[PDB]
């Protein structure tokens, strides 16, 4: 109903941002901020939509959330998050302000195309609360933030590391625009983590990991993965010392030097050699060199390879690399079934049909890719040259023609 | 004015085409459209051109809107006893247009939109236009009037209507067509009146219309619709047109159900007392191309002696030239065809294919255009027509073609 | 000698059955030993039952040992156009049994009945092989094609195959390993063209059983070059109507592997409403059933088979579905006769592994757990398994030494071979 319309409004606002904001699709990033957020929203009050996190490839600090649950962070996260339980604390903060529905409340009180031009001002390289606002958002936040298993005091402890930035600095961090932080806001998230007894967790080798790949793969201006903080990690905790070691082999990826990148992932890869995370880049340095068929062997013998969609896109595409197209089709006419918003799946099964000649099933391919972009009538256009290619009467005329009526009658919803 | 609805006529019959489930068999919509002529033919203040169409669909019902387009239930073949009573369900839907029955209805009145979605749901088998008694009166007057001017018996409109109120007088929900077409006993006591009144009639039922009921009742069956062995069993005992009619229904059947062996030895005795009957060569051709027999279906149709002016028999060797592994053939039928038929989808079907198999593209797509066209997919067509212009040189013949008929679509897109 | 033979036969299937990768589906192994038994009820000189055993390789092969036991890798329906081409080939093989050339060539040697096995194992895994002589591959070409022909199917798709084994053995730099096992020189080849040229013309359509199993086995066991792809799809529907069928139970398949099962049911709706009866059809719509956890649908459709009582396929199938539907008391019911009646079938076994293990009767588990390794030839598993059921039930019991005596049984099999 209102939760209806609400997420058929999200998901309009989400292909508008698919089409023009740099957001990061990487499988691991994304996994890992949406297993986080998943986290943290099974621990709050009064949830009614599900919830996904995306993540902009943006070195200016922001975090902000719309209709249906989705929330939007920005890359340059990683770099003001010293430990997960800060990076959990933002995002506690923006599924507070969704299930409070401080956005939904004020438009309601008092369109829809200008509200989506700004959302898209925000995340490409405005929406303003009040003090009412962010006074719910934060202690409603810090309390799914700790029944969570995180450090109540990394709010706080962020807010102030957030307040510090602003005086000195020329410009205030764009995040403290969308959520103004006075010394009274900041006091009273104080308040309330100090009212709590004392936790010191340890952030989850996932997070460091995952801050080595923001940081050093998706670098961008102020976001880059520098050798202080590296050589920093190398002295640090168990988890801390082998992300070290993951983010020098993927610079020593990016810049070519594939040899040096492969005696950095040597330890790591022997030591664990059946989590995502080396595998992953255990794919890239042996594609790089020509080597596909190992890298096909490798992932051929993962244990979770069915229960990951990393390791099946991660095969899928080593398959195409090495010249077997119609293996990665079958992976990925189930993967884009069962993942239907990852356009990377729609990406690499066009790429794969287009191997094998099946141009009107790589239109088909590309056209998801476009709807998933809301470029309704792109994905239109191409569905339309599908279903010239087949013949009228088949099973598959009828399907492209049927998949055009659905886009039609999603684009009339709002046109 | 009388061009808008005309145009609007068009509107309402390309998302009829796009949605309902017309029947698009040759020989049942020339029966039915020459059927209904022949009474327009005799009709006063006839303004606008008519089309009569076919839908599959077990629930009785008829209805007719701008544009002098017919819109008629195939259960009225199984209802309709005799030729005449399915004509005096046309007329009846004949007079509604030429006095402007709904014209009226809709000037005291997303208008458009609104009609046709209820126009819509009436066709398909799963608010509703209802005429009032006034309009009822006048339609059964002036219908029995082009009834009997066009040759037919002028009592089955009353045997009709006095059968339908017979099943239906106590129901508590009748068939669609008396929701419509509201039957109290006034309006059906004035109806048998001024039948009779004029003179008596006898007329026999045309052998093309129990054929008609064969194949409408026999290839497209569905739920209600089914021809039971009942009416077949009964034509054999009935004049010599039914029981002709009832062996072509069993070799229709038989043809149906693969039996190709049997079909052709079925409808064997009727083929060689009457080797040009169109009915009879479509049928012919059917069970020839089921049994990979293609030479032979086109050596039996280029010998045909109307082929040359018969639609169905044009149709029926450009696709068994299909079949037969000659596209060119095919197409130069097809090429003749669509030009002279513009609103057949069957022509332009089998154009497409002829087109697809010669490897002339562009021709392809501009065929497939039509198809999409006519089915109310205007955007689609342009889709087709931009690829296809894309493929010819810049200032080509063709080229021009294809881009002003990409402008008559879009023109007759922002006229809705 | 025939007694030597088919329990040295036992051994090797047990052997295969435990390392190479078998095809056990029920339909397609039923398929197989259908076609392969009709061809061997028109052969001459048969002393021995047949079976027919499918090896999930993309190469191309076909071997057979002692115990009538014919070996065909998959491969064969990539290569096979015709249904008369995959009979030519099997009429091929049960023409070297009944002539019994590996086991005239063995009398000549004399350890070494293990050395064999090693073998005929490598050439079946994917991954020393048998080879024919010249004579031999004469006899089995000129007896097999009179067999061919008795059953049906047109004679000349063997020197048809033949030739297109040859044209791809030029084609590519790799010859057919099929060819390496049955050598293919040009005097053969004029030799088949010769005797099938002999015979009369005769169009034989294929079963629409044939082209059912090819879709089955190149979608549903697709791997490296055997694969249902939208190119063969596409000729198949625009074919005759039992590859157009085939063309739309290939899709359903496709669909319902890749867990699109609502548009698995729409595929395979018009021929599962064509044929009601159908038993390749009927087993799809068990698997959409069972995906959308939908068992009590599924029971439902099968119970009204006629061949129930009769077909091993439909047999499982609804043993699987109470299975999933949380009535594994009446699994073990079909299973239990089922087992009895088919004490070779490992589908049956594990499936009645999992009724007793969903019934909590850990020993009856144990029990059918070890049947399957048995077939497997893992026999100290085996009898592992079975010492742990007598050891959870009373000594003195029926159970007992019902278990124990069949732990007689399969270490009295294990000293008969080294
Ligand atoms: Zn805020
Ligand atoms: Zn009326
Ligand atoms: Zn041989």
């Amino acid at each position: 109903g209102s939760i209806g319309q609400e997420m058929q409004m999200g998901d309009y606002y989400v292909r508008q941002l698919r089409g023009s904001a740099p957001l990061i699709n990487d499988p691991l990033l994304t996994q890992y901020i949406n297993s986080l957020g998943m986290r943290l929203v099974s621990h709050a009050n009064s949830v009614k939509t599900p919830f996904h996190f995306f993540l902009i490839n943006n070195d200016e600090i922001n975090a902000f959330a719309f209709f249906g649950g989705n929330v939007v962070l920005h890359s340059a996260l990683f770099r003001y998050s010293d430990n997960e339980s800060q990076l959990a604390s933002v995002m506690a903060h923006e599924i507070s302000h969704v299930t409070q529905r401080h956005l939904a409340r004020a438009m309601e009180d008092q369109w829809v195309g200008a509200l989506g031009s700004i959302l898209l001002a925000m995340a490409s390289p405005m929406i303003s609360f009040t003090q009412q606002n962010e006074q719910e958002a934060d202690r409603i936040g810090i309390q799914v933030l700790q029944r969570s298993g995180f450090d109540p005091q990394a709010m706080p402890t962020f807010l102030e590391k957030l307040l510090d930035q602003a005086r000195y600095s020329s410009r205030p961090p764009e995040i403290l625009l969308t959520h103004p932080l006075p010394e009274s806001r900041l006091a009273d998230a104080r308040n309330r983590a100090n009212q709590m007894r004392p936790m010191v967790v340890q952030s989850s080798e996932d997070f460091y990991l995952a801050k080595a790949r923001t940081l050093g793969m998706y670098n961008s201006g102020r976001n880059q993965l520098t050798s202080d903080l590296l050589d920093e990690w190398a002295k640090g905790n168990v988890r801390q010392q082998r992300a070290a070691q993951y983010g020098r082999a993927l610079q020593a990826m990016e810049a070519n030097k594939y040899d040096e990148a492969r005696k950095t992932l040597q330890p790591l890869l022997a030591a664990e050699p059946g989590n995502a995370w080396y595998l992953d880049l255990a794919t890239d340095i042996d594609l790089g060199q020509n080597k596909a068929n190992e890298a096909i062997n490798r992932l051929k013998n993962a244990r979770d390879l069915r229960t990951n969609p990393v390791l099946q896109l991660n095969l899928a595409n080593a398959y195409l690399q090495g010249g077997q197209p119609q293996e990665a089709a079958n992976i990925l006419n189930r993967y884009t079934f069962n993942n239907k918003d990852d356009s990377n799946g729609w990406d690499l099964l066009a790429q794969a049909e287009a191997a094998l000649n099946n141009r009107d099933q790589e239109l088909a391919a590309r056209a998801e890719g476009y709807a998933l972009a809301g470029r309704l009538d792109q994905a239109i256009s191409l569905l339309s040259s599908a279903s010239s290619q087949v013949k009228l009467g088949s099973l598959q005329q009828a399907r492209y023609d049927a998949r055009i009526d659905q886009l039609r009658q999603l684009q009339e919803r709002f046109k």
